[PDB]
């Protein structure tokens, strides 16, 4: 296991995928890059590869949107790299805890190196929940526009530099966690 | 098999045809120039070719609406590289299973690097379904207006940068998925 | 122990993590050069690390805001370095003091080097007692408009140079000691 030339290796998430495959699923720009360029130095291709978090977040959106299509799921989460835990709707899911063990082997197939992926059944009602109490939370107006598989939510309101991030930082890591579809978010600018 | 001299050759979906000729269907366009360019490199010519999905997607307009026209298909589905499903109507068909047998020969004179095509029914009430569901989805108006052979749909509304993109990306996997014709569509734009 | 060739060692806080790497939380920016320059002159690298309280804080609001979310909590108290006090909310709270247990080893590990961190309960009706009467004693208005998970305070009035620093410099300890949520602050500005 790495078995690279491409030091320093600091926070390097290497581990081998599900057809011996060392991935390098790293958190930093940097860490990927010292793992990537290397690949030429030493001959470390073909089993050595380098990996990360956002194209396996496209993945959500291409092989497991169309996969269980029906499975309102929301995000990998990725509390644990090993094994991530992948929330799902507790009313909206379609797949139960029969079907979702073989789920958790195509989670892997969009993920080899980790060691298995976790699956969760998280509350619908709480996913809206966090949307109606975070916008509240921060001091915002919102909509209830009902869209097919969510709800859609309008804050009124011409919001200015800050007040108008509250809800940009709020969204950015809602979808990453609660999915990014059963709520949309919108801000109406008026004034 | 490959048997080619144009290295890199990651990502190559080499297989042979049906008359003894390695296809490569590759997904990228660098990864059928470096097999593309190498034919004439080592004289891999004759047995060695090059194709692609846009190609068989023309294919599927040229002699699939004229070999059975009045078979209501949708398209056919690259999920599996090497028996793509081949989505039909489920009420607008006019081959059975019966001869749906002898269309998947008839799928592969298309595809040969392929070992087989698969072939299923599809909703036709979902097919619908999903262009209602979709653009409303979307926060999309549409109109029903009835051409021979689907519904073709109008969204009112002079939709701004994305609002109109919104449909236009929705539509770009639709007629992949569900056909070109069975839902026509359009963006009216007013104001 | 330091056992580090970066030499002033005035006011170092250095003592050993969980899994055997020496942690500097020192005080001072000097202080934390010192021993981040060193890193590298000596070979101190691995088991010599640097940290701060700036990124213990971010933790705070990263790992912390997100493994016991229902916890109310306040503030990770640095008032003993090797065993900081972890302030909680009376009645707010989630997590009992059989649960409380296994917290304080999940606050070492987002602080290894510190032998330990307790854990209290505070009063949330001291939380907002301090909030009321803070700013009263600071001479300034307040409003009680209650937003998800708290009561947010808004300072009626054009504040002056000084005045205004009366609760900026009031809020700043706050938040480090009762949470920066259970009392949002604001000063309206008029006339």
């Amino acid at each position: 296991l790495d078995s690279l030339l491409g030091q320093e290796k600091e926070r390097f998430q290497v581990l081998p995928g599900r057809d011996k495959m060392l991935y390098v699923a790293a958190q930093n720009e940097r860490d990927t890059l010292w793992a990537r360029q290397v690949l030429a130095r030493g001959d470390y291709d073909k089993n050595a590869r380098v990996i990360n978090e956002n194209e396996e977040n496209k993945r959500i959106s291409i092989w497991l949107d169309t996969y269980y299509p029906q499975l309102a799921y929301y995000r990998i989460h990725f509390d644990e790299p090993r094994k991530p835990v992948f929330w799902l709707s507790r009313q909206r899911n379609t797949m139960s805890k029969k079907e979702l063990e073989v789920l958790s082997q195509k989670l892997r197939a969009l993920m080899p190196y980790a060691d298995s992926v976790n699956i969760t059944l998280m509350d619908d009602v709480t996913a809206a929940g966090q949307a109606e109490a975070g916008l509240k939370q921060q001091a915002l107006p919102y909509s209830r526009r009902n869209h097919k598989g969510g709800v859609t939510f309008v804050i009124q309101g011409a919001l200015d530099d800050v007040e108008i991030l509250r809800a940009r930082q709020f969204v950015d890591s809602y979808y990453r966690t609660w999915g990014g579809r059963y709520v949309q978010f919108a801000i109406e600018l008026k004034d």
